[PDB]
């Protein structure tokens, strides 16, 4: 659930999931406009896809299991819908951590009246 992947972000990167992957770019934040601006916003975009593609599932209340053992984390037992998401939510906050270096903090609250046509395609 959104806990879990908030959590999963702060383990990750060690920056709260808000505000730092909540208002970032074109896609980090409630779905998105336009195109990904650079890595981190390109992962949030991946997560948006991912997520989309669990159409009887429930992502956000959904609530898994896992743990996290050196430093990788491990989707635990469950439904095929609560493996399914928190495979994607492990691939996001891994992608965050895998981009850190390049993190722009301009990129917080990025005006949406930058997120321009043409919209990028899952
Ligand atoms: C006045 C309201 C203040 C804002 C609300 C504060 C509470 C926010 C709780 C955050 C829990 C985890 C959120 C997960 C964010 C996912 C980001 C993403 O889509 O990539
Ligand atoms: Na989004």
């Amino acid at each position: 659930d959104l806990w879990q992947f908030g959590q999963m972000i702060l383990k990750e990167t060690g920056k709260l999931p808000f505000p730092y992957y909540t208002t970032y770019g074109c896609y980090c934040g409630w779905g998105g406009q336009g195109q990904p601006k650079d890595a981190t916003n390109r992962c949030c975009f991946v997560h948006d896809c991912c997520y989309g593609k669990l159409t009887g599932c429930k992502p956000k209340t959904d609530r898994y299991s896992y743990s996290r053992e050196n430093g990788v984390i491990i989707c635990g037992q469950g439904t095929p819908c609560e493996k399914q998401i928190c495979e994607c939510d492990k691939a996001a906050a891994v992608c965050f951590r895998e981009n850190l270096g390049t993190y722009k903090k301009r990129y917080m609250a990025y005006p949406d009246v930058l997120c321009k046509k043409p919209a990028e395609g899952c």
